[PDB]
């Protein structure tokens, strides 16, 4: 697909039993969901932003649907106001940037 | 050009004769450079990141030129974490998602 940025890049993702809305983030370096209690091992981190930063929950090799394009990896965990898939997945699914 | 998301979308960009570099962000409605000084009246915003809120001066109708194609828009000056494109310039030099 060809997503225009007239809007939010908004896009259905699937994460086991939920299906959630997430922003396709070229500024977002990782995947940062919002609160969800995944099952598995996993690390606290803290990662910045606008505004400044949140604790979150580092799970690793999550599968993620994205449009229907298979995705596995990392996915932070926390308090964020969006879900925002990042380029560790981004790439996974052949996303580019075109102008 | 084609940029890939292995690394930071991270790009040259003009503004008032100087060179800066800027991630292009998709996941950012409206641009916001760090702390610049920039000509003519702005007004005082907040907006709302990740981390929280912060302030911000507006400036409207800057030009900047992105890997060289032209913009004139809206312009955020506060203390963002880095350089960011958002999607109210991205629109204007024709930049969508592709996979
Ligand atoms: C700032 C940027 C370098 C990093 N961010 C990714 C951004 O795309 C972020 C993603 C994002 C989007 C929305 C909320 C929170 C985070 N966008 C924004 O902060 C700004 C806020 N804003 C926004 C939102 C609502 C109203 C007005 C604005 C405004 F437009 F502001 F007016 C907006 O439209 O973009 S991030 O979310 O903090 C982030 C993500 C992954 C990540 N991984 C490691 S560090 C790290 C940091």
């Amino acid at each position: 697909p060809q997503i225009t940025l007239w809007k939010r890049p908004l896009v259905t993702i699937r994460i086991g039993g939920q299906l959630k809305e997430a922003l396709l983030d070229t500024g977002a370096d990782d995947t940062v969901l919002e609160e969800m209690n995944l099952p598995g091992k996993w690390k606290p981190k803290m990662i910045g932003g606008i505004g400044g930063f949140i604790k979150v929950r580092q799970y690793d090799q999550i599968p993620i649907e994205i449009c229907g394009h298979k995705a596995i990896g990392t996915v932070l965990v926390g308090p964020t106001p969006v879900n925002i898939i990042g380029r560790n997945l981004l790439t996974q699914i052949g996303c580019t940037l075109n102008f």
